[PDB]
């Protein structure tokens, strides 16, 4: 009930870029009565150092149906990351004073993506 979220993920290995196209959300949940539909998307890398582990997607406006269409880009990422890391996406509302609602994510093991062949992923966002 909670949205579908369409991404994409290319692991470039010999340039150590893991490149994730965030597309669009279909039929996000309204949540919060005070919160304002304007959703964006945060990665995490599992495990990871904080800060250089997050990148974040444009907030976009009034809308349960965004499409970002948005590439986000880990650079630096080798083999051994591929290996131990799982990609964290949660899509998030933000609210009036920029705190922000969790809608949903998914999560994706990095092992289970061959180098430098495309993956794409329509799926439907959960709560963990």
């Amino acid at each position: 009930t909670l949205g579908a979220l369409e991404f994409s993920l290319l692991y470039d290995q010999d340039n150590s870029n893991l490149q994730c196209t965030i597309i669009r959300a279909k039929g996000l949940k309204p949540m919060d009565s005070n919160g304002l539909a304007d959703p964006y998307v945060k990665l995490h890398l599992l495990p990871g150092a904080s800060k250089s582990n997050k990148l974040r997607t444009k907030t976009l406006r009034n809308t349960r149906n965004p499409v970002w269409n948005e590439t986000l880009q880990y650079h630096g990422i080798t083999e051994e990351d591929m290996q131990r890391k799982t990609l964290r996406i949660s899509v998030c509302d933000e609210d009036k004073f920029g705190h922000n609602e969790f809608i949903g994510e998914t999560r994706f093991s990095l092992k289970k993506l061959k180098a430098n062949q495309r993956k794409n992923f329509n799926i439907c966002l959960e709560r963990v």
